This record gives structure tokens, sequence and C-alpha cells, in this order.
């Protein structure tokens, strides 16, 4: 309000600092993760009714109306996006496409500003049809309070708890896709990260080791589906007669290999319950020589990379990268926080 | 103040030392995905195997202890046909899995070579003539 009264100012040409520019873009986005986390903090001890259970302030309301309806925190989180949109649209536009998306960060933010574009335009679908079918009990509807009248089906599906949601509907989308975002949004905390002495060169070194180990589980994976598809076929032909139901299908065959990884898989996937007892020693075998396989490649990559690390040249890289977040924010136009450069 | 434990207490204070600044990284991927899975399962109380992720604090235990292997798989899935919301509670715990051991891998090879940068004697012997000269003064008689 401040910038907007008076632009030309102590406040105005303090405000127009580069530090404080990125002073303010990191506390728009710390106002960002507070909004998803307030958003949730009706739950943060866990629901009280039961997902089969449907509660409503009035009882002419259809429940999905009262599921689906957006708060004011929604509303603001919505402005948000539409804020942070607005900005990378624009610095795509000004900058061009093809260096925009050859850029980590610019494509995780659009990524994730996409996935919160799309599950809200997933929840505003569902709150479109909860509202159509309120209006439909609100014009059409004078039992005394949905307990007597019958609703057609079209619209007796919204009176469903949690439990008869088709596994499609709109809002399991909406909410699904609103918790990857929210998952994906703090890992723009490393964006701001290197602008600090203690935190830069560790991101930097980090993200040296995830472009370091991509070339190694690029390998992991061939191996990964070598066996994945040797063990979906010695186990295909026991759905019923597994002890797990492991390794039965291409899916199951994928849990089963890839939570083998962190141990997280028991020994009785490769178990029958049938006296074919070939087929399982050979599943033991495969299984063995997958885990011993898997525990080489983990050994080859963490020696390798040991190496590479091997062969003052971090404190060089993260400067650099601190340079490239300061000429980024020198020029004048990035001025206001992307929720409130909306307004001109 | 012995000779052949005290620098191995100082190697074990400086791994503290290091492994903090990779933690406070590690925290914040942490509560990135605690957050994001229970706003995924915050929904699915009685609708669960178990109570994984359907707590703040029920999703940071989880969390915590699948750095150790100790969470079950289990915990993602759920009772009801909702499979859209089970996969992507399946890829991120899986994303998790992966980026923390990425973060510890990245920490070991860090350390590691900070650690290849008769050093830690000066250090151990340094430690062990300030514990003698906290014994020199005549007041800690007893
Ligand atoms: C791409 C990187 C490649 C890495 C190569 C890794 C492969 C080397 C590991 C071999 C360990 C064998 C790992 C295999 C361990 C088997 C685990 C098991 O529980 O089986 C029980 C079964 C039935 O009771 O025992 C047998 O019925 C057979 C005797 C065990 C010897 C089988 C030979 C396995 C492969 C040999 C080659
Ligand atoms: C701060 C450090 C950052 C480190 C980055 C780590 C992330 C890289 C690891 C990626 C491994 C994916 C790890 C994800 C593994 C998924 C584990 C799982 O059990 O899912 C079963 C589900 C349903 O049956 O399968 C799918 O429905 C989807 C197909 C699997 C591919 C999903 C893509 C996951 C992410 C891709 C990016
Ligand atoms: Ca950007």
């Amino acid at each position: 309000i401040g910038y907007w009264i008076a632009p030309c100012s102590r406040l105005g040409k303090i405000l127009r600092s580069p530090f404080m520019k990125f002073v303010a873009h990191a506390a728009s986005f710390i106002i960002f993760l507070g909004l998803l986390v307030f958003n949730a903090s009706d739950r943060f001890e866990g629901i009280t009714t039961l997902p089969n259970i449907t509660v409503t302030d009035y009882p002419k309301q259809i429940f999905r109306v009262k599921t689906t309806q957006f708060t004011w925190t929604e509303m603001l989180i919505m402005v948000w996006v539409l804020g942070m949109m607005w900005s990378e649209c624009k610095e795509l536009w000004l900058e061009g496409p093809r260096e925009y998306i050859l850029q980590l960060w610019n494509v995780l933010d659009f990524g994730m500003l996409s996935i919160f574009i799309a599950a809200f335009t997933a929840r505003f679908l569902a709150f479109l049809q909860a509202t159509k079918a309120q209006q439909y009990v609100d014009s059409y509807v004078q039992e005394s309070d949905l307990s007597e009248v019958t609703l057609p089906p079209e619209i007796q599906y919204f009176t469903y708890a949690r439990d008869k949601w088709l596994p499609s509907d709109p809002q399991i989308i909406s909410e699904g896709l609103y918790a990857i975002a929210v998952v994906l949004s703090f890992s723009r905390i490393a964006y701001i990260l290197p602008a600090n002495e203690s935190f830069g060169p560790l991101q930097i070194s980090l993200g040296r080791t995830v472009k370091d180990i991509f070339k190694f589980m690029v390998l992991f994976i061939m191996v990964f589906f070598a066996f994945m598809i040797g063990m979906f076929i010695l186990y295909s032909y026991y759905l019923g007669a597994k002890v797990n139901a492991a390794f039965t299908t291409v899916e199951e065959s994928f849990k089963t290999l890839f939570w083998s990884i962190f141990g997280l898989s028991e020994v009785t996937s490769v178990v029958l319950k049938y006296d074919h007892k070939f087929i399982e020693n050979i599943g033991y075998v495969l299984y063995g020589i997958y885990n011993v396989t898997m525990v080489v490649v983990l050994l080859n990559m963490l020696i390798a990379m040991i190496n590479s690390s091997y062969q003052d040249d971090s404190d060089v890289e993260w400067k650099f990268a601190r340079s490239k977040l300061w000429l980024s924010y020198f020029d004048d136009g990035k001025t206001l926080p992307p929720p409130f450069s909306l307004v001109p």
C-alpha cells in the first residue's frame, strides 16, 4: 500500500533495493506456505467425523456443497497461485520461452503452478456440480430437511459421504493434485536457499549429487525393469495362490521391487500357496539376485561419486549461484511480490 | 582425557557439527513431505489400514521412522476404492524415500571429502589441555 501511494519516497527507495526485493519475495513465499499449512488447520489433530458420516450446517444442504466450497484461505491461496503464475508468464513472455524452459527453477515453478491450477480447476468443477445440485434441491425439494424425499440418482450421489464417491470424481483429483502441489511448493525454499552463506554450498552439492545420481539411476532402472518383467512373468499365473499377491501384476511387481530397495518388501512376496516349489525357489533366487544386484549398483554409485567428488571449488560455485540470484533481482521490474504484482 | 578415546570424541563432535548443516535441509524436505502427505490423507482417518498420515503428529512419526525403514509400506494404502489418492500417496512416499537417500548420500560424500581435506591430534590435545586447565585452579578441590 505504501509503495502504491508513494512509489518515490524513503520507503519507495528502500523497497526498491535488491536485497529488500529479495526479502519481499521470500516473505511472500513464506506467507504462501503459511496459507498452505493454515488451510488444513482444522485437521492438525485429525478429523472429528468419520468418512462415512455426512454433516451439514443446515438441514437442506447438499453435503458436497459443504465439502467443496472455497474458504477465505482457499481464495487467498488461489490469488497467490494466480499471481505467481502471472509473474512466471510475464518472465516467459519478456525473456523467451526456450531460455525459460532450460532452467530447473523456472520449469519446476511452472510445473507446481500448473498442478495448483489443475487442482483448483477440479475443485471448482466439483463446486459447480454441488451448487447445481443445491439449486435443484432449493427449487424442487421442500420435503422437510431431505429425509422423506428421495433425490434422483443424478443428484442422490451428491448426498453421499466420502466412501461412496466415485474414484474419478473431480474432488478426489483436486485433493491429490493439491497434495502434490503442496509437496512441490516447499521445494522452492531451495530457490532462496543459496543466498545464505551456510546453506548455499550445501544446496549446490546436493544438486551436483542429484545430477551424478541420475546417470546411475538410468542403469539401475534398466536392471529394475529386467527383474520386474522376469518376476512378473514367473508369478503372473499365481494370483489367488500367493501369500501377498506380489509380483502377480506389473504394478504389483513394480511396487514389490521398488519398495525392496528400502527393505520395505517382505520375503513372503516370493512364497506360493501351492506345492510348486520349483517356481517358489526360482522366485527366491531371482529376488536374492535382485537384492544383491541393487546393493552392487548402490555401492558402485557411492564409490564413483566419492571418487568424482575427491576429484576450494564449491565456494566458487556457490558464489556464482548467489551472484546469479542477485543479478536476477537488480532489474527494477521485479519490485513487488508476485501476489501483489497483479495490481497495476 | 584418555589417549585412545579422546580423538574419537573430538571426531564425533566434528561429525555432529557437520551433520547439523545438512540436517537443516533435510528438515526442510521432511516438513515439505509431512505437510503434503498429511493434507493428502487427513480426510481418511478411519478409512486407512493404520493411522499413518491422518494427523500432523502421525505424519511426522511415519516419515521420521521411514528414515530407518521402520515404517511399513501399508502406511499409504486406503480402505476405499479411491486408487488415485492411494497411488499419489505411493508416489509421494517413494519420492520421499528416494529424496532422503539422496540427502543422506550427499551428506556422507560431503563429509568424506571434508575429512579428506595429523589434524585431529592437535584438536584432541587442545581439548585435553583445556580439560587439564579446568582443574589447575585450587577451588575445585572436592
Ligand atoms: Ca521463476
